[PDB]
């Protein structure tokens, strides 16, 4: 749906690593000079099982995807990726859900577009699917890909 965070930057937040126990990352990490999306998923998201498929499809072909688990079990969660892929490039457990209380996301699963420069351009509230890359997200990555560049 609709977000007052297009255009700007990142919210600030500290966050424990998923797997990576005793590793917390803050929001530069998701300065990458290069675009990214930001998944928000949890193991008690049914269309998130779904789409995690295709993220790992998008992720073989090159998609820088960061994966924020919200409001979830974090055991489930680890579990999750070892069962079905990790296509994520990091892990953020966001565990009592404040980075999602300030991204404004409504649940799970929501994605959102991330340029070089941290600068958020696209939130997608609802499930990723080929009909939603193809016509809303693709052509937006390829442009700050190119610009990144």
């Amino acid at each position: 749906l609709e977000s007052a965070l297009i255009g700007k930057p990142v919210p600030k937040f500290r966050l424990e690593s998923l797997d990576n126990p005793g590793q917390f990352y803050q929001a530069d990490v998701l300065t990458q000079g290069k675009p990214v999306l930001l998944n928000v998923w949890a193991t008690w998201c049914p269309t998130c099982r779904a789409e995690h498929q295709y993220l790992n499809q998008l992720s073989a072909q090159g998609i820088r995807v960061v994966g924020m688990n919200y409001k979830d079990d974090r055991q489930k969660a680890i579990s999750w990726l070892k069962e079905l892929g990790n296509p994520y490039a990091l892990s953020l457990f966001d565990g009592d859900g404040m980075l999602g209380l300030d991204l404004g996301v409504y649940g799970a699963p929501e994605t959102f577009l991330i340029d070089g420069n941290g600068i958020i351009r696209y939130r997608h509230a609802g499930d990723l699917n080929p009909r939603v890359w193809e016509e809303e997200i693709k052509p937006l990555w390829e442009k700050y890909s190119k610009e990144a560049a």
